[PDB]
């Protein structure tokens, strides 16, 4: 028949990854339901329980056709296919326990044995809230309350210097332009609405996309951020960093500052301000460079 | 030294497709960033208006990294380069007017007629993900497909018959807790068409029918399977939009167990407490389509 073994990768993380190995024991050839075997895309293979108690899916269920023929992963006599997955992006494994993990063994043409871990969870009040979509980990969901507390700490610093009006001010002068009073009042505006959704407003994070790029976000759908590849690959602090990232897109929701995205990076940013402050202000790097104030 | 001209592609469909044409009129060639060409993904590159009112933007804004080699397109000397794209369901053209487009005053603007889409649905029904008025027509058609199959389905659970034909099929053996279930969950999938903010998303370019998150209520992402369906009978678009709504831990919470009819059916004969709780079964008995 079929055999199976669950087993849980080791690893320095917070994320509750698991490898399965599925082996044809049996005289014959087996079909296995493609979608019912554990990769990339989402499903329901898992049983997960925290205390004893089921901890319910959220990945995607998805309206399929009856599986035909092309639906089915041959396995040989002898044969057996191994892969991994991570679990705690498609059940929320945040809060700490003792969970149970079992693969739903997949259809063929019933459970695996149980693994059974700690997770220490993420201590944090905020899970003005945060709350996640698209598949983000246990230790995305880290980096991600680590990045926003660092977002904090710029945007706060960006309102500070705003509160007092500096024609001349360098900073200022560098990602906003020539000074008007007018135009510092709309930064200082923007500022503190930014800073406002970052304490006190209901957050949703989203970890599905994979582009290649940094973020991304619907403005008219607050205040849900899409999270890319280049978020990841982005220092915590800095220039283009995961703070600096979190303060541009926060800034376009029409609700926060309803800023633009008119043209990207500093030298772009510096040249907007340069030539046309009206732009500046309306540009969410232009935001994002100001409170990274990076050298 | 950059010629900008847009014009209106003839369609059969209430589909906004416009063509781009930009020309190096100059004599040195210019720098063109991708992203500000009309293309596959979301940059706000139009100025739309209707009837001189201004219209709104529904796309995506992206943050980039600075601009490298392989985000330009250089355009030579007296060469050019002709882009198409798809307006309504970048910008809310819904509403009926004649509306003005116009690729940004850089390009002409061109003027055209929309017909609209049904408003007042506008409990409502919002959309994403770049639908197309055409898109938005056809789904509100469904949706209210869905509605005369879901309301027949709550009036005939409203009184038990044991020995009830269509109830059987699709969630097997009687008993008045059984039922109840049946009731309950129609009568909540009903009020998600009646009485609940609705999304629906037009990105999945997945060959299936729709996809949901089940803690995500109340939005549908429809995929290339769902346009490809007849509107109604069986795997029919207004079935989709019922076992969709199911899935919502809210609505029904429904499961997908099994696809398709025999499957559903064999589902029903056996465990019938797992058919009133997958999806397809509560689709079928709503479609009752033989
Ligand atoms: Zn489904
Ligand atoms: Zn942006």
């Amino acid at each position: 028949g079929l055999d199976a073994q669950l087993t849980l990768v080791d690893g320095s993380t917070d994320d509750v990854r698991v490898n399965l190995t599925l082996t044809n024991t049996g005289d014959k050839p087996i079909r296995l339901l493609k979608w019912q075997l554990p990769g990339s895309d989402d499903a329901p293979l898992f049983l997960v329980e925290r205390d004893g108690q089921p901890v319910s899916y959220e990945g995607a269920l998805i309206k399929r056709a009856a599986p035909t023929d092309k639906d089915f992963q041959l396995l040989k006599a002898g044969q057996s296919l191994t892969v991994q997955a991570e679990v705690s992006g498609l059940y929320d494994m945040s809060a700490q326990g003792q969970y149970s993990i079992r693969y739903q063994l997949p259809a063929r043409r019933s459970e695996s044995n149980a693994i059974t871990l700690w997770v220490e969870g993420v201590n944090d009040e905020r899970v003005g809230s945060v709350s996640f979509s698209g598949r983000c980990t246990n230790t995305q969901k880290s980096d991600l309350l680590t990045a926003l507390d660092a977002a904090s700490g710029i945007s706060n610093n960006a309102s500070s210097y705003l509160a007092v009006d500096k024609p001349d001010g360098q900073r200022y002068r560098s990602w906003f332009g020539a000074y008007s009073s007018a135009r510092w009042d709309q930064a200082e505006t923007n500022f503190s609405k930014i800073k406002d959704a970052i304490d006190n407003k209901p957050l949703t994070f989203d970890c599905s996309c994979k582009q290649s790029y940094f973020a991304y976000v619907y403005p008219d759908q607050p205040y849900k951020v899409y999270l890319c590849k280049s978020f990841w690959t982005a220092p915590v602090t800095g220039s283009d960093s995961r703070a600096g990232t979190i303060v541009h897109a926060l800034s376009h929701f029409n609700v926060v500052a309803g800023t633009d995205d008119l043209g990207y990076g500093q030298a772009n940013a510096r040249n907007l301000a340069k030539t046309d402050p009206v732009k500046a202000l309306n540009n969410a790097d232009n935001h994002e460079y100001f409170a990274e104030n990076t050298p």
